[PDB]
C-alpha cells in the first residue's frame, strides 16, 4: 500500500486523552519557500478569482509524535504541532510541484515536509453495537478522491498548558465530526481512543490521527440517523456497513481498491491495534481463525 504510511502504531489497545501531551510552537511550522511565500499567493489568488465563495481557515500542523518507553508511568505520547491554513494547504501540500518541494526540504533542512503546510486531520473507526465499523461514499464531484469510501473526520481548528486545550480540540473534533456527518447524539458515543497517526503518499505525506469511538446504537438505528437527516445534513452521498469480523481481510477485498488513503490508514490501525489480540483466550484457533 504505497500511498499510505504508518507514523504511529499506539500501546495498550491505543491512548485515552489523559495520557497525551502536546508542544504547539511556532518552531514547529513549516519554513518559508525558497523563493518566498509569493507562490502561495498567486495559486490562492487565482483560486479565489474563480471560486470567490473559497475562504481561508488555520489548520494544526503534525511536525513529529514521540512515544514514551512502552510499559513507563505518565504521559505516552508527545505531539510537536504548529500552526497553518487552508490557503498554505493548497499552495504545497495540493500544488502540481509537491515532489519538487520535498526534494528541496531534503536537500535545505533534512526534511522531506519543511516546505509543506502538511495540516493534521482526524478520522474514526467507528463501531456500532452489533460489531460493525461505518463507512461513507465521496461524492463523484468533489476535488478530493471523488467517488471513493471515507470513514467519518475532517480538519480540525484551532480554538503543556496550552498543550491540554489542544489535545481536548483534538479529542473533541472527532466527535464533532460525527455528530455533524453521521447526524448521531453526542451521548452514543464513548470517549475516542487515539489508535495511531497515518500519512497520505498521494497528497505530498500529509498525516491524519485515526481514533477508535464506540456508538450504543446498532447498524440499522446509525443507518436511520444519518438517511433521516436527508440529503442537506450531509457532505457524502451514502452509508454502509462491514462486521468487524470481515474488516481483519479488508485488504484482499475489491473494496480497498475504492477506499481513500486516510480511510485505508484508520483501517490498518483498527486491524494492529484493537484486533490482532494478543492473549490465550482471543488468540484460540475457533476464535482467531488462521489465514
Ligand atoms: C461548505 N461550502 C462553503 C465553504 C467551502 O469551503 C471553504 O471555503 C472552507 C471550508 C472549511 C474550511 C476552510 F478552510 C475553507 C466549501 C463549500
Amino acid at each position: 500500500d504505497p500511498e499510505v504510511t504508518l507514523l504511529l502504531q499506539c500501546p495498550g489497545g491505543g491512548l485515552p486523552q489523559e495520557q497525551i501531551q502536546a508542544e504547539l510552537s511556532p518552531a514547529h511550522d513549516r519554513r518559508p519557500l525558497p523563493g518566498g511565500d509569493e507562490a502561495i499567493t498567486a495559486i490562492w489568488e487565482t483560486r479565489l478569482k474563480a471560486q470567490p465563495w473559497l475562504f481561508d481557515a488555520p489548520k494544526f500542523r503534525l511536525h513529529s509524535a514521540t512515544l514514551a518507553p512502552i510499559g513507563s508511568r505518565g504521559p505516552q505520547l508527545l505531539l510537536r504541532l504548529g500552526l497553518t491554513s487552508y490557503r498554505d494547504f493548497l499552495g504545497t501540500n495540493w500544488s502540481s510541484s509537491a515532489a519538487w518541494l520535498r526534494q528541496q526540504g531534503a536537500t535545505d533542512w533534512g526534511d522531506t515536509q519543511a516546505y509543506l503546510a502538511d495540516p493534521l486531520g482526524v478520522g474514526a473507526a467507528l463501531a456500532t453495537a452489533d460489531d460493525f465499523l461505518v463507512f461513507l461514499r465521496r461524492s463523484r464531484q468533489v476535488a478530493e478522491a471523488p467517488g471513493l469510501v471515507d470513514v467519518p473526520g475532517g480538519h480540525p481548528e484551532p480554538q503543556d498548558l496550552a498543550g491540554q486545550l489542544v489535545v481536548h480540540e483534538l479529542f473533541s473534533s472527532v466527535l464533532q465530526e460525527i455528530c455533524d456527518e453521521v447526524n448521531l447524539p453526542l451521548l452514543t458515543l464513548s470517549q475516542p481512543l487515539l489508535l495511531g497517526i497515518a500519512r497520505n503518499e498521494t497528497s505530498a505525506g500529509r498525516a491524519s490521527a485515526e481514533f477508535y469511538v464506540q456508538c450504543s446504537l446498532t447498524s440499522e438505528q446509525v443507518r436511520k440517523h444519518y438517511l433521516s437527516g436527508g440529503p442537506e445534513a450531509h457532505e457524502s452521498t451514502g452509508i454502509f456497513f462491514v462486521e468487524t469480523q470481515n474488516v481483519r481481510r479488508l485488504p484482499e477485498t475489491e473494496m480497498w481498491a475504492e477506499l481513500c488513503p486516510s480511510a485505508k490508514g484508520a483501517i490498518i490501525l483498527y486491524n494492529r491495534v484493537q484486533g490482532s489480540p494478543t492473549g490465550a483466550a482471543l488468540g484460540s484457533p475457533a476464535l482467531l481463525p488462521p489465514l
